[PDB]
């Protein structure tokens, strides 16, 4: 049970206000994957969480096409299979990607392996009509996967 | 219950070599944030979850950074409380930036307004490898933020 609900933009801004209004030097402090030492907790004026923070949604097809690309890049090939090659195809709502990742994402892409069978494919957003929009957008994204295998990630 | 487990790198390596010996073309298809069209789930041939993926420990100082510029924005237009300003600092330990994001987040922190006194200061990852004693690693990255924080109000996240 939590004294406290996610921060909203001005809801933070409130809390921000309530700083200036005191005026005395703020740190927050967020400490590596395994959180903070018992110094750091016990000299804390607040104590805050981050498990409300989530993935974007539009970076989850940046991280699948990295999962992806250092999967493939640890396969080893058949050379007994005489196969029409297997060729992967990732399709995705293009949601419109942060500042800090929107080109170096394309800037990483363009480094993968020629010898990678992979292409992204990314359909126009729909402008939020929920309904008529995903019929749009899953009309689009069946067009480019036509006879291939459809694994869907929800 | 969910019939599968998260995978690792190696576990995904194996369904695409799976994939590979089948020889058929593969589409993995992700939708916006409601997710996809019937015709797309009646048409899958397994569906898949994306509810493990969570955001990478680098991106937790940037979202925050963002949030704090996002908020601060809207704070009284430039009325400010004092000639002694509040100063905030975002002390955060500084593990390495995925590839995709690299130089991004040192580009949307220039980008950030001259008047807004927020500063981030990086903290020294420990080397977190196989020996690693977490504990030590720990303490000393929290005597280095300590030292950042000095005298100031200390808010932790974590």
């Amino acid at each position: 049970m939590i004294p406290g609900k996610p921060f909203d933009t001005p809801q933070l801004a409130a809390e921000l206000e309530r700083w200036k209004l005191d005026g005395r030097d703020v740190s927050l402090l967020i400490g590596g994957p395994e959180g903070l030492s018992p110094a750091c907790k016990a000299a804390a004026e607040q104590s805050w969480s981050l498990s409300a923070l989530t993935l974007p949604h539009p970076l989850v097809r940046v991280l699948v096409a990295e999962s992806l690309y250092r999967a493939w890049s640890i396969t080893t090939n058949h050379p007994y299979h005489r196969e029409g090659s297997m060729k992967l195809q990732l399709v995705a709502v293009g949601t419109k990607m942060p500042d800090w990742v929107q080109t170096g994402f394309t800037e990483y892409l363009r480094r993968f392996p020629k010898d990678m069978p992979f292409e992204l494919i990314e359909i126009p957003a729909g402008k939020r009509d929920i309904k008529r929009i995903l019929d749009k957008e899953g009309e689009q994204m069946l067009a480019a996967a036509g006879k291939n295998r459809i694994v869907t990630l929800d």
